[PDB]
């Protein structure tokens, strides 16, 4: 299926190579001018929206959640690419404005595949099967990130789907931190 | 299936991203210490292998096609990473040990993830399937390409499949490059 290989995609193609080295990425940052602040906390954080919704800038999803760096950006040979990038963002949470958590957080940019090829026609996907293929992605993606040596302990993935309109994304990302 | 989102998954977050701004990004290049040299192609030039064979150094895959450059990053924000940079690399091609041509030169990474999927038994993905639908994707990707608006005139897929194991990667992107 489409969200099968999707998911498959993300990992084979982008976390299976990211991962192993985040962990050491992220106590570079941490032991760096950030002397007085919260360490950055040790896992990748994943966000899922089931409605395949990928905005570029998470402060316009919520101001709670706002940009505070970039992380040491990895570099790698890849497909014949020299020196491949790999950037990552480090963001603070922000509860009743203060700072509650500080993490690298992303979303998973394969939800905009799923969201678009409903939009082409000659992707032959239809807008009422998206919810079902973002759902299957989330838990093949699962499946995968049990048993992958890579992404042991150093991910977290936010899956949610959003109503009301009375929706904090902050609030979800908090849940999973606090819960280490 | 498989293929068919992979296919459209390397449109929509990839070549749709980085083609509208190659052109730019090639004149650059030509216009900088390049004085006396030939200008590099206008194309990215795409390595379909249907082995799905992508390995990281091209000089590994042909001694003929030999690294030469790296294009300016183009940098965007996307998806919560900030400044999520694209490289992309330059290669000259020999024959008979002198410079025949120069282009942007890449493999297309999603073949790596039929490879992969066929090695794992997670993947539920057959060897036996693999060649098909490393075609599948070779042909979608053209069907999608054909219609494009950002890909238009700027890429060139150059698929392939090695024997006799008397194969020149380096003359297939030349028959390509010398038709412009
Ligand atoms: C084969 C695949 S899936 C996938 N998903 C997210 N990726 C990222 S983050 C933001 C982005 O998509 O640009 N960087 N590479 C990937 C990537 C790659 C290279
Ligand atoms: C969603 C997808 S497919 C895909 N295919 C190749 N991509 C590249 S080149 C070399 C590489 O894979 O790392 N950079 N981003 C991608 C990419 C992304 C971001």
């Amino acid at each position: 299926s489409v969200a099968h290989g999707l998911a498959w995609s993300y990992y084979i193609g982008y976390l299976r190579l990211i991962l192993p080295e985040l962990q050491a990425r992220i106590r570079t940052y941490n032991q760096h001018n950030n002397l007085l602040r919260g360490a950055v906390s040790q896992r990748l954080y994943i966000l899922l929206p089931l409605d395949c919704g990928v905005p570029d800038n998470l402060s316009m999803a919520d101001p709670n959640i706002r940009f505070l760096d970039k992380l040491p950006q990895q570099t790698a040979d890849r497909a014949g690419i020299k020196d491949r990038v790999y950037s990552n963002s480090i963001y603070e949470l922000l509860e009743n404005g203060q700072r509650a958590g500080t993490c690298v957080l992303e979303y998973a940019t394969p939800l905009q595949t799923l969201f678009a090829m409903s939009q082409y026609s000659q992707a032959g996907f239809s807008r009422e099967d998206r919810l079902e293929q973002a759902k299957l992605f989330c838990r093949t993606l699962e499946d995968i990130l049990a048993d992958a040596p890579e992404s042991q302990n150093n991910c977290r993935l936010i899956a949610y789907q959003e109503p009301d309109s009375s929706f904090s994304l902050s609030q979800e990302v908090l849940r999973h931190l606090r819960q280490e």
